[PDB]
RNA sequence: UCAGCUCGUGUUGUGAAAUGUUGGGUUAAGUCCCGCAACGAGCGCAACCCUUAUCCUUUGUUGCCAGCGGUCCGGCCGGGAA
């Protein structure tokens, strides 16, 4: 695709963790070690990323919903920006256990967030007796921080794209439970067993994270434009 | 009158069960915040009730007497609404 080994090398995709923290299941994707730090095999990274991008493009063309999951402090704002410029949904703060498997309950929180936003736009807060308004705006802030990116999702997504599979093991487990395909960036210290589409690469570097997110956003934009509530655009 | 006791859905365990409800703080309080495979909800806590402590408005008799006028010195009388 558009991404090539050279720009991943520039970003730092090939850097992993220290050898003592590795998961032995990452041995096929590990190229070697330098200064007691693993080096991911970009020669394997590139085609796997291309295949994941193609599958994401197909999912977007079929009018599917893409959930971008990443809550690390180095990928939160990047994930939010990618999802916003891609018109898909995101979770960039702490994943609530049961967001997908207990969606019938998380829906009520989504509705409460919508109602609080409507009240804020109305102006019932200054009608309220000050302390109640402060409590309600604090609740609005908390609900926006938690479920801001899935407010308009309206149901289970058709695909998850995850940064730091190990950090988001709960989301990946829920997606495996529900049958939702998982594309994920898997570092050398992570277990790739639950991931349908593994992309070995650095998940701690802001440059690499932005590279992955930009490629995914671009490919899903093309996939969406392929249908766009029409025949072919 | 102790701050406790539970449920739904989700998740863990072959199972009895567990989690939530534990943890760091804080409170009279499972009180509240932060964290967190939990997300929410109910009965309890608190508040809504009565009374007491301050002020304002209205009303002023059988209750009151500051300014007045008398007076048998008793708000006693005419009055006054302070
Ligand atoms: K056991
Ligand atoms: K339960
Ligand atoms: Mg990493
Ligand atoms: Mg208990
Ligand atoms: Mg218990
Ligand atoms: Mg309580
Ligand atoms: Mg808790």
């Amino acid at each position: 695709a558009t991404v090539s080994m050279r720009d991943m090398l520039k970003a730092g995709v090939h850097f992993g963790h220290q050898t003592r923290y590795w998961n032995p299941k990452m041995k096929p994707f590990i190229f070697g070690a330098r200064n007691k730090v693993h080096i991911i095999n970009l020669e394997k990274t590139v085609p796997m990323f291309n295949e994941a991008l193609a599958e994401l493009n197909k999912i977007a063309s079929r009018k599917g919903k893409i959930l971008f999951v990443g809550t690390k402090r180095a990928a939160s704002e990047a994930v939010k920006d990618a999802a916003l410029s891609c018109d898909q949904f995101f979770v960039n703060h702490r994943w609530l256990g049961g967001m997908l498997t207990n969606w019938k309950t998380v829906r009520q929180s989504i509705k409460r967030l919508k109602d609080l936003e409507t009240q804020s736009q109305d102006g019932t807060f200054d009608k309220l007796t000050k302390k109640e308004a402060l409590m309600r705006t604090r609740e609005l802030e908390k609900l926006e921080n938690s479920l801001g990116g899935i407010k308009d999702m309206g149901g289970l997504p058709d695909a998850l794209f995850v940064i730091d599979a190990d950090h988001e093991h709960i989301a990946i487990k829920e997606a495996n439970n529900l049958g939702i395909p998982v594309f994920a960036i898997v570092d050398t210290n992570s277990d790739p067993d639950g991931v349908d589409f593994v992309i070995p690469g650095n998940d701690d570097a802001i440059r690499a994270v932005t590279l992955y997110l930009g490629a995914v956003a671009a490919t899903v934009r093309e996939g969406r434009s392929q249908l766009a509530s029409q025949a072919e655009e």
